[PDB]
């Protein structure tokens, strides 16, 4: 579960931290008879859609940056991945200069702690987006939350804490690291941001949680998930995305794209269809 | 560049030799206007395709199997990353048992010799369609031969006489070892050959050149290349493969579909819609 691509002068490796299921349940504006045609058309026998947790590391020929850092095992054996795909792409924890984290949900940020709250990733720094740590660290809001999901808020506290005198908070639309913007994309969490990375005239937008599941929502834009702390914004913020994405041709990324979860999208009506990404072929068979 | 299924009892590892580019000129049938329109469908720029060279290990249980063996050094460094492959999916040459050669081929059956013309797999069995090694032997056939093309008749059977004692030739329609079977796939060479996995209840067809350019061929399987050596009869096979693969949602893989290269297809209208494998998430994530 490691896949290395260019984009101008970095080298973008992604990183499988593992997968979950789903199925219609926490979709949000969903429809059975529209549900079934959309699985029938990508041959998916049952309602359960298998979902890929990915992470990307990115070199930027002087630093080494994780966007988004797995789950550990918060979630249960199918996830937690990271550091043996990592190992698998020639890395180890401690070469990691930075983690920029898309939001503070546990398939992204908990994998910065290990099982005691130790820090995975000894020398990095990392890097949240402030809207999200404002909410996340928010009482009124982790009161006010269905009992079963209190632990994603106390959970989070404890991973960033881990990287106490070690964290920058950041905004929106603010440049990061040399080649690496902030980008809001707002309405999943509060503070969910995408990180559009620039070299040599060559661009990769790494867009977090901006698309769950991909055999409905590029056809179907308009479903959510429940997940999302706000549905309708989590909408806007896609169709607004996908709609740029198209218009330029953009190569994207996401967190639960089909692994490796790179692509771009041609507009359809009123949705979508992704054109994953070739295999590298030439980067790992010439190039180097 | 080696991903792992499972197909029963079976595993099954893609194995990626290298790719190669192709542009329009080797397309039999191909129209300008057409071309430019399934390109800009698929978000290709430009008129070269990049196409991959794609082999299959099959662990049958007991043995381990190749389904084609690469291209060796005899197209250029951008082929012959079989052996390299085959390590990274932690097998050696040695282990290698027996080789299933779809048609003999440079991007197939050559990288069974090194540069030398010595073996590559020193305890393999070499099987080669008895149809096809009729056609490489055939004196006639590669005398009428334009004169660039006359190497890979001579090329073939220096490939095969390097087995020399440790051949078998197989016919068309027979069982090759317990749920492996032979299936004539006449067209692209006389003899060419897929092979049928069939394991508890799963299948898996392995249909080397039944396609070359699936920005192409799947929408247009009128089109041929020019390396088909008598197209009008490779469209008559793939359609019929791709008809059947279709009305039972068979798991195909070919030699140079997309890597890993296996997936299924739907008919729309006279034309087809290639449904790619989900990745081998749970297999090689949850172990043990
Ligand atoms: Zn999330
Ligand atoms: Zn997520
Ligand atoms: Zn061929
Ligand atoms: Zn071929």
């Amino acid at each position: 579960g490691a896949l290395r691509y260019k984009v101008g002068d970095f080298e973008v490796t992604a990183l499988l931290d593992g997968y979950l299921d789903v199925t219609p349940e926490v979709v949000v504006g969903y429809d059975e008879a529209e549900g079934q045609r959309l699985r029938d058309k990508s041959l998916i026998e049952g309602n359960a859609l298998r979902i890929p947790v990915n992470a990307y590391l990115v070199n930027t020929g002087d630093r080494l940056v994780l966007v988004d850092a797995g789950t550990s095992d918060a979630l249960g054996p199918t996830m937690g991945r990271l550091p043996s795909a990592l190992e698998a792409a020639g890395v180890s924890a401690d070469q990691v200069d930075a983690i920029l984290i898309t939001h503070m949900h546990p398939d992204h940020l908990f994998g910065v702690v290990d099982g005691e709250g130790k820090r995975v990733f000894a020398n990095a720094e990392l890097i949240l987006p402030e809207v999200d740590n404002a909410f996340w660290y928010d009482d009124a809001a982790m009161n006010g939350a269905p009992e079963q999901f209190k632990p994603f808020f106390l959970g989070a506290r404890k991973a960033a804490e881990a990287y106490k005198g070690n964290q920058t908070l950041i905004s929106g639309d603010q440049e990061v690291l040399p080649g690496i913007r902030s980008m809001a994309l707002p309405g999943h969490t509060p503070g969910h941001t995408g990180y559009l990375f620039d070299s040599n005239g060559e661009t990769l937008a790494i867009a977090g949680d901006i698309i769950h599941m991909t055999a409905y929502q590029f056809d179907r834009p308009d479903w959510g998930i429940g997940f999302d702390i706000d549905s309708p914004k989590a909408v806007e913020t896609r169709k607004a995305f996908l709609d740029q994405a198209a218009g330029d041709k953009l190569f994207f990324a996401g967190a639960h794209i089909p692994f490796p979860g790179m692509g771009r999208v041609v507009k359809e009506g009123d949705g979508y269809r992704f054109v994953a990404a070739n295999w590298p072929y030439a980067y790992t068979g010439l190039e180097v």
